[PDB]
């Protein structure tokens, strides 16, 4: 049946998938991404706190039930930068790092696992109970500053891998100020060895990078930069044996042999709730982003839902069989779609170069220097920097949007980053009350000859109709606009209904320019609870110094609401409503002239 | 100048007060609110934690200094429930209940003052930077929902001392479930003594409410209940002398004296700041709320900043003069206004009825049992409980209002207060983009021999235009409605413009309707930076399919932000923006005639 097939994407796009055209595609795509994972799966391990085999085990099992229960044609899964920081500060919180080793390791990563479980949890709910129109709510200025200010952490984390120094920092309150500080304290206990191979590391990064992208093709698959790199480093670290002579860090054991089948103890729910909602949040924003981009770029359509239902399914596997929380990522997305990727074959096809780099490769990668990786890292976090290029243009076009990018920026840098992200979307929601709570009130002239009416202050050809005050507010009459729409109503009319009742009836007892007013409701998106008070006030008051009161443009949402409010007993009746300005107006005019006589 | 006299307002109404029809009323007004001030002082006192000379000091500053810097006329401010509930809170919490005695209550009391202080201080601040507005966002279910929730748990404190228990409980989450469980269990420990003076005290409130409510005036004042209720149970409890036979728990020594002099040790800073900001949000919301009421029903207007400015001053002054967090209440503005209160000359009176109590009075209140102020307090509890009263009209008018009040009441009862405020007002901003996210959009028609276009499925009588395709939403086109509009915008125009070119590229390689699409923006009130990025989009792969996009009715504000955003240089010129859906058509239909020749 169709659910079944719309909950398994994989058994409708699978048969038709036609091997003539594609299967080369894929298969280039595939290794050439797999290539790439393989580095950067070992570097965000480290970024995370847990042991190097972590990265490939999640580059290697989240790519595959991705590809089964997953919507995109050209996002590619894995462990990415953001989320290894979030999962990283979660660890070392929970586990700080003072036998010993391996008991500190076992508690690492069962922290980890339940992370990997909850956060997998909640976006499959997220994705069950439809809610996947809530990822709409995440602008994108708000998810540019937070990942431009998690790219700020994860360089200054690097810097120490890089030196080789042994400083211990935070990712609390105002942590980036004391620990660039320690940096700048520690830089004479710099190893000079360790240096060097970070140097040399970026040296044959740029000239391999630069060289396969000017120079000629010769080549089906472009060169796999960090790949080489990574051989290179652990080779040179082999033979002239840094690791002991000159104290240069290395990756520790890489054990050979698929995962081992987990358990995530859920005994830490309570301390790591937050975290794994932060990461699920996170996870559901940079996918989804990636999947919408590439997806509106190649002609076909992704379901936000099922995309939460996949990544969960995706999680929640991992959890259990030894990874960490993968999330689709811009930058392997790019190269996956550069290399001719068409389809989630080229996902399976990195998943088993991985594969057989966990089976067989595996420990050669003991001699392999920290530094190298930590430049790795770097030379990637160039796409997440280079969204300070957005901070202008924000600034140039909408100040609003401009705020809620360095809100956020400023939130994740200078707090912590699920403070950060959280600061960002509140204040990201309250902008939308901030552009509605003092809309755009007008009076409205007839402009001659004409039955239209537009604004006076704007259009001096307009002219008010004799015995009749038309009003126009342009904006939703709810909490935050109520008191304001009665003020300017009662300032532009020049009116208060209130104050001339008072003078009238002191006058009788020691013994206005208008007969009808026209609200023009065609602007009024919706109201609200307190809208609908307010108008009973308006249309009560002006009943009291004897002034009809009509709404000439209200939608049927409005009436409804304006309806159930009992807005039609207090003196104005249904035959009240008109559909346009002009028909008000007229009929206004002729109850004025019936009534003389 | 201005300044000084808008600075302080008492300097401005003070010299106009007419001293022959109103001082009369103040006195009667002041002399009852007076006589209210004094249990419920004490009483409020009692549930903050504090010894009760605390209510009599915070009954007597605040009122004052509101008199001067303070901009309502009908306000009454002192201590209110739910600001004591919040105090309490945070002063058991910081101090448990475990000489010893004194030492406590110096360590509860220095929190207080430091409560008190950042509460005003943040008050002060929101109103010196023109923040006031920001209290408009305080939805008026949202404050319903969170005094509802606080009247449960303040009912719930109550019933402990109402029997006579020992029970300790907590305010934390799901706190209410287990202190009811905790009253069930002990029920049978019940002093029969103390529940003998509690009920005692419940018949005398309520004959003495009836009594002088529907009986005949023969008074210029109203006969003050709790007040004779407490003179009458200390006489009884001093007499009998329940205290030491029986075991009812009394009211300790009230000292005699003036307030001494004190300083807020902001050594604690970092622990009760999250309650003062809490503390201060509560305070603005009901103080101004009140406000707004009075002066809209006796027809002046209150300024919001000069009010937090108001509200801060009175809490740093009784932050150094041993007070807690003051605030306006709707049941004692209710007695103010009822008496006859016309201006603060009514809080400056009541003031001094608690002053000559501080003074002379004073330790009369020694033999007072406590289940007196647990009844009153629960008497008192009426007005907030009546608010269920709005849960049905709410859900039969508007059902996003509806779970305004039901998510904040759900908050307070069964999380914390605090976190009760910050989940509603959380929802309570969401409810707007939930409003705003699919909003209506419509194809337009022309009505058959009438210049005014309308929907063709709600006004079946208007005629599409030939070669000419009129769309228009009715809503902002910002980050949360932009992907909706594009894809609303491709399925009722019933062309996908990149699908077309894919079909006609394929087809040409290998070897529509409408020549002019209308957005009508008469109802879009702003557009953000996606709105603008999404448009520029549409009208891109319309120019791609060679159909001319004319924007129909953008307001100034659009026009010039999508001027900023580079709008008008991908194809589209400013001489596509017309005034009205009919010149745009006019110009459509007549561009197509002159280029067919
Ligand atoms: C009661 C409960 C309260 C509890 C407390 C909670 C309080 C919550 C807080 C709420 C406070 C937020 C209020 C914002 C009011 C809106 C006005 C607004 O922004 O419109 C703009 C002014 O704004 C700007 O353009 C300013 C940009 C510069 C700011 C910092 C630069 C630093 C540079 C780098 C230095 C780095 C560090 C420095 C930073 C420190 C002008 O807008 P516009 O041009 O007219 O166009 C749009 C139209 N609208 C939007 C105005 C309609
Ligand atoms: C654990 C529980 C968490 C619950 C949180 C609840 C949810 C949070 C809700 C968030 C709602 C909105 C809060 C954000 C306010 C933005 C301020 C603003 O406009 O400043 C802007 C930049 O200034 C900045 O750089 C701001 C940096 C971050 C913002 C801090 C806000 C306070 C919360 C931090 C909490 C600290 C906690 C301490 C440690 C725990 C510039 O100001 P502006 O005036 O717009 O400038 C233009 C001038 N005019 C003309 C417009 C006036
Ligand atoms: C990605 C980030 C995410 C992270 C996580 C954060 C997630 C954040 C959460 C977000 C979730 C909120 C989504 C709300 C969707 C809006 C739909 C809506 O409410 O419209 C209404 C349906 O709603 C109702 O009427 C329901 C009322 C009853 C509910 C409980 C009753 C209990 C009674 C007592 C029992 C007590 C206890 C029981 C309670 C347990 C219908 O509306 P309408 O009639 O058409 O009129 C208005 C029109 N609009 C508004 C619809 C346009
Ligand atoms: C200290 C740091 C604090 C930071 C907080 C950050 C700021 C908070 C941001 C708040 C943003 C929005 C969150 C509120 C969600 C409302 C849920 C809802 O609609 O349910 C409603 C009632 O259900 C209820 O009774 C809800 C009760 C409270 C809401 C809990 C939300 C999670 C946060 C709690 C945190 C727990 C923390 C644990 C302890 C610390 C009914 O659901 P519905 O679906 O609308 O029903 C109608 C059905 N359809 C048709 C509409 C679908
Ligand atoms: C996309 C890739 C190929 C870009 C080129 C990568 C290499 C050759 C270059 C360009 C990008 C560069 C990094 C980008 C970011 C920064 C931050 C800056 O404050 C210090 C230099 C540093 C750390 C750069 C070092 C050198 C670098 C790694
Ligand atoms: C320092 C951290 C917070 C990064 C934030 C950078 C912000 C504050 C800076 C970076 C570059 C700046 C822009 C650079 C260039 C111009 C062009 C000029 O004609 C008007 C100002 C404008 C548009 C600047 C506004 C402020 C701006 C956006
Ligand atoms: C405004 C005043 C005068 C109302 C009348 C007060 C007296 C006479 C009456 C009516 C209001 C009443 C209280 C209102 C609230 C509750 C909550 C309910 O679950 C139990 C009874 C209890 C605790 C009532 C006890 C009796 C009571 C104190
Ligand atoms: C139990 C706690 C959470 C209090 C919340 C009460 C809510 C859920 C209840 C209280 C009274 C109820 C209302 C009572 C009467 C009616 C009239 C009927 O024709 C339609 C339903 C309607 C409009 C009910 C809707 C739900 C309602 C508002
Ligand atoms: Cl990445
Ligand atoms: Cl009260």
């Amino acid at each position: 049946k169709n659910l079944l097939l719309s909950f398994f994407p994989i058994l409708e796009w699978l048969p038709k998938y036609n091997l003539k055209e594609w299967l080369l595609g894929d298969l280039i795509a595939g290794l050439t991404v797999g290539s790439l994972q393989i580095p950067q799966g070992i570097a965000f391990a480290l970024l995370a706190g847990l042991p190097p085999i972590y990265g490939l085990y999640s580059s290697f099992f989240p790519p595959l039930i991705y590809a089964f229960f997953g919507t995109s044609r050209h996002i590619s899964v894995g462990p990415f930068a953001v989320v290894s920081l979030l999962v990283g500060s979660v660890v070392e919180r929970l586990v700080p790092d003072d036998n010993g080793t391996e008991a500190r390791d076992a508690l690492r990563v069962q922290v980890a696992f339940t992370l990997t479980f909850l956060a997998g949890i909640i976006q499959l709910a997220l994705g069950l109970l439809r809610l996947g129109f809530l990822v709409d709510f995440l602008s994108e200025p708000l998810i540019s500053g937070f990942t431009t200010g998690a790219a700020i952490h994860i360089l200054l984390s690097q810097l120490k891998y890089l030196l080789g120094l042994k400083i211990p920092r935070h990712s609390g309150p105002f942590s980036v100020i004391y620990s660039v500080i320690s940096v700048f304290h520690n830089i004479p206990n710099t190893n000079i060895a360790t240096l060097g191979v970070s140097l040399l590391s970026f040296v044959l990064l740029l000239v391999v990078k630069e060289l396969n992208k000017r120079f000629k093709k010769k080549l089906p698959v472009p060169i796999p930069a960090e790949l080489i790199v990574v051989i290179l480093a652990t080779l040179i670290s082999y033979y002239f044996n840094l690791a002991e002579k000159y104290g240069v860090s290395i990756v520790g054991h890489i054990p050979k042999g698929l995962p081992p089948p987990s358990v995530p103890d859920l005994s830490l729910f309570p301390l790591v709730i937050g975290d794994a909602i932060a990461i699920a949040i996170v996870g559901l924003a940079v996918s989804i982003s990636v999947g919408k981009t590439f997806a509106k770029k190649h002609g076909y359509q992704i379901d936000g839902n099922q995309e939460l239902i996949a990544l969960g399914l995706m999680n929640i596997v991992g959890s259990f069989f030894s990874c960490y929380p993968a999330t689709g990522s811009f930058s392997r997305s790019a190269v996956n779609e550069s290399a001719g990727g068409k389809t989630q074959v080229a996902g399976i096809v990195a998943a088993l170069v991985v594969l057989l780099v966990l089976l067989f490769l595996g420990p050669l990668f003991y001699y392999l220097p920290k530094a190298v990786l930590a430049a790795i890292i770097i030379v990637n976090l160039k796409g997440l920097l280079m969204q300070f290029k957005d901070a202008p243009k924000l600034w140039k076009v909408d100040k609003l949007d401009f705020l809620i990018w360095l809100v956020t920026f400023l939130g994740v840098v200078f707090l912590s980053v699920e403070i950060g992200l959280l600061v960002g979307v509140g204040f990201s929601l309250l902008t939308v009350l901030l552009r509605t709570q003092r809309p755009r009130t007008s009076v409205l002239g007839r402009i001659p000859g004409t039955d239209i009416y537009r604004d006076v202050k704007q259009y001096p050809e307009a002219e008010e109709v004799p015995g009749v005050k038309i009003f126009r507010i342009d904006s939703p009459i709810y909490f935050a606009n109520s008191e304001y729409f009665k003020e300017r109503l009662k300032r532009k009319t020049g009116v208060d209904p209130v104050k001339v009742l008072a003078a009238r009836k002191k006058a009788l007892k020691k013994i206005v320019d208008f007969h009808t007013l026209i609200l023009d409701f065609s602007a009024v998106s919706f109201v609200d609870t307190v809208g609908v008070k307010t108008l009973k006030e308006i249309v009560k008051e002006y009943r009291e110094i004897g002034v009809q009161v009509y709404l000439a443009g209200c939608n049927a949402s409005v009436v409804e609401k304006l309806e159930r409010g009992g807005f039609f007993d207090d003196g104005i009746t249904k035959e009240h409503l008109f559909l346009s300005v002009h028909d008000a107006v007229l009929f206004a005019q002729a109850r004025k002239a019936l009534a003389e006589q």
